[PDB]
């Protein structure tokens, strides 16, 4: 007797979204044939006014040499890369058999489809209502499906007990006119206004160089609503060449604690042809040579940004290629210092990662030493009072470098986690440090995201360290997105109880999520 | 002292595009510090009422890697793939430095350029007036180039007496719709109307399987305009499944002149997953096992078509994998007997081409036997009463096979000029006959074409024999487009002195010009 096998998908629903793949099915129809309904009951807890609807695709069958792969779909059914396309799913490849609008917490979906005489796809589409919640939770069983009149044999091959989360797609592929977005960066204002930063690469999904600005979206509700993008750095024909060879990427973004003034820094490569400047960069210190260090500066929550400040000569090394930010973001140090972590490639064209600071909220910056040769993008976070912890993306592959200093850079001591505790795909990673005093919990605490493999950027994740960063518990980890993707993250705290993470995913270029401190700690 | 480099292109200009790339300018400006103004000479015989507008572009400068490579500009500066903006100039990669419209036969381009401190590129655009003629021919040169108010020295690599030739781009990415197009098949009807057919490719450039249609455009006027695109063959959701499930593609047109009826040919792909059809593709004979080959016709001069009619039964081994046309188009033999070149993956898994067809027009069709091993696409031709010559894509490598056959198929000769006369980079290329009565030049000739290479599909060229395909002298050609693009063409005769090509050129996916067959045999 045939048998439909069900995947329970692990990705976030995205509340913009008019589909948002929940659950696929797999029926070889040896004996079947018609499909006549699906049923789902939403979990006892689903606020079921936050969904908009529910529906029941088909999407055909399957090549026969893939017949015994376990796949689950023939093809990707939500675009993330198509410009204007990336909200509904591909009418192409999917047919709508059943919708349920202001559905109960029961859902019958009928749908009548005559199987193929073979590999069968099918899978069921959740839609949420566009004022939904930011901290919803959404889980689902399907408790039956009818064939041939007949309730049918089930196997399921996920885990139980899944909790769907939903996000935000704050910038989509062709939004304002940009093919991609990439390279995220995220904080908390004193006034716990989200600011996030990122790549708008208008042509295409290349690095520097190219036609890039920096974007800032910016949430006054939590992450709920973002206002319109800003441009806080733009280059566009300066010093008489196109936009394209003036790029400006890579943000990293800092609050100023003391005075809540907040700082974006980012590279400027300017000339280079169409290639990449991380080979295109080389010594000097003109714009005409060698790629700047440009910073803007917003005094007023994030709402208005200066015109560049120009940097490079404060701390880049005339003998280096390439001096640049680690992307992502940045902190204010216990006793008022600005730290960024950096990175350059020296005179060998090696690159190592460092970091840079001020000591007079933001006029003057310096860099010691590398903490670690063969290392690139690095974030940083002040684990004890005067302990800054550098954590490397290393290109010895694997696994991050972990580096701490008290001298800020001047000498630095490997950590006991260091290429050990935290495996990477040699990637962007972030970090950031909770101090007791400043979430729900009372404890210091590391949280730490990036895509957990050693090959691939999937399964981005979120790890929590409860002893300073010498072990991650994998009790305390919360799995947000098993698809592929680019793989950058940045992480702030919301308030006192909840993460914010604005990251590359498989469903937004720039996608956002909430997650309760509690959920990743119990 | 400095010398700027000039290359001339050697690409159809498109009347409808805005911009066309004319010159490319290269200036190491090792002492030049500012490009005052370029001065253009068009050729006396130029006419200057169908240019609308000449303009000069800065483009930058070079990665420091690439001096010396000979480069004359960093990027491709207008695009043929990015849906809706094919036509104009990518301004992010150029800036439009001066502007003449109207202008005279003698135009002066300022710029008061300052130079970057290395390479300098530059480009010269013309843009046509949009009621232009096909038949139009563009030369011109560059008389000066002022830099510092003096008169630079200058080098052109490109030869002299080039031809600069219009053109009409039927079909760009993203019309009607559509990501992509792509196979094109063109023919002359009775009463002198072109039809040109090809992929509809919705979703991006995929092969089959994928969302595919045929599409169709309808000219009354030699090519100069073209009717809205029909769709002679469009599957849908048939069968039940997604339309990216049903994709026809690969289309071969042919006119029964003996009656004015157009028929095409397509292979409709069912089922079979995402994968590609080549290797979906299995030995049977129904639509959930092996590609079907289907046929629409149109007795009204090709302005409706009917619904398809399936003839995999009667031609279609149950053994081979695959049973397909030969894209392009196909002919009528003088004794009124119909042919469309084919190619079938025999039960061994090899390709092989051959030819199907009808002699009671288009009823029934019927194969014998292949012509060779490992060959795929091909074109047929009658060179003289009752001997047809085909010519096929061999995945030997280097050159097209060519054998003919004086029993419709049964039996097979070499022809002397097999894998020898007419190189190829295993792409499609087009052949047909000529007859004197029809031309001007009151000879029997050939026609061909391809991208005239063993490697990368560029230079896309028209020859001509004089000889039924025993030579083909280098004096008897045109190379329409150095440019890299996809490499498929279709060749006809629009009337008694003019050829007519719709090609996958490096500006437009659908290219149609049109030749006076005296420029090719002078
Ligand atoms: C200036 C630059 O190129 N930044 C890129 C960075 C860099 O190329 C690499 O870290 C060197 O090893 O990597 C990638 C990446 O997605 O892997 C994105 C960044 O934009
Ligand atoms: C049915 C199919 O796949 N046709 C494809 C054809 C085929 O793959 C090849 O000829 C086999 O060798 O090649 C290509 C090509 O651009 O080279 C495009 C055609 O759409």
């Amino acid at each position: 007797s045939d048998t439909v096998f069900v995947r329970e998908t692990q990705i976030p629903v995205l509340i913009e979204r008019q589909d948002n793949v929940l659950f696929m099915l797999r029926l070889n129809a040896k004996e079947s044939h018609t499909l006549d309904e699906v049923v789902l009951n939403f979990g006892k807890d689903v606020n079921m006014s936050d969904i908009q609807s529910v529906k029941l695709y088909y999407s055909g069958t399957e090549a026969r040499q893939n017949y015994g792969k376990n796949f689950f779909a023939p093809v990707s059914y939500i675009s993330s890369h198509t410009p204007g396309k990336t909200l509904a799913a591909n009418p192409s490849y999917s047919i709508n058999k059943s919708q349920v609008n202001n559905p109960k917490r029961k859902v019958a979906l009928k749908a009548n489809q005559k199987l193929f005489p073979g590999i069968n796809y099918f899978w069921i589409s959740l839609q949420m209502k566009p004022d939904a919640s930011l901290l919803d939770k959404v889980a689902a069983k399907i408790a039956a499906i009818k064939v041939d009149n007949k309730e049918a044999l089930m196997h399921t091959v996920s885990p139980e007990n899944i909790v769907h989360r939903v996000g935000v797609g704050v910038r989509h592929a062709g939004d304002d006119g940009s093919a991609s977005f990439r390279i995220p960066g995220l904080v908390t204002t004193n006034k716990g206004t989200l600011l996030g930063v990122y790549d708008v690469r208008y042509n295409n999904s290349a690095d520097l160089q190219e036609h890039v600005d920096i974007g800032l979206s910016r949430s006054v509700d939590g992450g709920k609503t973002w206002e319109k993008m800003r441009l806080p750095l733009a280059f566009g024909e300066t010093g008489d060449l196109p936009a394209a060879q003036n790029g400006v990427g890579d943000p990293s973004i800092l609050v100023d604690t003391k005075t809540n003034t907040v700082w974006v820094v980012a590279a400027w490569t300017h000339g280079m042809g169409n290639q990449r400047a991380w080979w295109s960069s080389y010594p000097g210190m003109d714009m005409n040579h060698t790629a700047q260090l440009v910073l803007s500066k917003s005094t007023d929550d994030g709402k208005t940004w200066s015109k560049p400040i120009n940097i490079t000569e404060q701390v880049k090394d005339p003998s280096w290629y390439f001096l640049l930010q680690g992307p992502g973001r940045g902190i204010t140090m216990q006793d008022g210092t600005l730290v960024f972590p950096i990175q350059f490639i020296d005179s060998t064209r090696v690159p190592n990662a460092g970091i840079m600071y001020s000591k007079d909220r933001g006029e003057t910056w310096k860099i010691h030493n590398y903490a670690r040769t063969n290392t690139t993008e690095a974030q940083v976070a002040e684990v004890e009072p005067g302990v800054l912890m550098l954590n490397m993306r290393d290109n010895r592959g694997g696994s991050r470098a972990i580096s701490t200093t008290k001298d800020l850079g001047k000498t630095w001591t490997e950590h006991s986690s260091s290429r050990k505790a935290l495996q990477e795909p040699v990637c962007m990673a972030s970090l950031i440090s909770v101090k007791a005093k400043d979430n729900v919990l009372n404890k210091d605490i590391l949280l730490f995201s990036n895509p957990n493999t050693v090959k691939g950027r999937h399964h981005i994740t979120i790890k929590a360290s409860l002893d300073g960063g010498v072990t991650w518990l994998p009790e305390h980890q919360v799995m947000l997105d098993e698809g592929e993707g680019w793989g950058y993250s940045c992480l702030t705290m919301i308030d006192k109880e909840t993460i914010g993470i604005l990251y590359e995913s498989s469903v937004a270029h720039m996608t956002f999520q909430a997650v309760q401190l509690r959920d990743i700690i119990k």
